[PDB]
């Protein structure tokens, strides 16, 4: 399927353990896809303060369109020292690893796979 259902945790900055994906763009985008496909996925709200407290590069999840089933379309984005690679809609958050946080919501997406 070119698109998949996920209901990503959506977590607190301060509790996330495991702050970032990785050290290269292309590093970033990979892991994000392989934590996503495996339910290991966290999603944080951007927000004022909330990005220096995470590591670079950023891997983003953007709305792709204008939301079947309840579920936002969106695709990824990364950033690294203010150059995006990719080319998307409004930021719905942050992507990290989730390693077992507790989550303050869910966050229903159609992750353009």
């Amino acid at each position: 399927k070119t698109h998949v259902q996920l209901s990503l945790p959506v977590l607190q900055v301060r509790d996330v353990l495991v702050r970032g994906f990785g050290d290269s763009v292309e590093e970033v985008l990979s892991e994000a896809r392989q934590h996503l496909k495996d339910g290991t996925c966290g999603l944080v709200e951007v927000e004022k303060g909330v990005l220096p407290q995470l590591e670079q590069p950023y891997v983003f999840i953007k709305r792709s369109d204008a939301a079947p089933h309840g579920h936002v379309m969106v695709e990824l984005v990364a950033e690294l020292e203010g150059i995006q690679y990719g080319r998307s809609g409004e930021t719905l958050g942050v992507l990290v690893p989730h390693v077992g946080e507790i989550p303050v919501a869910y966050r229903k997406v159609l992750l353009r796979k």
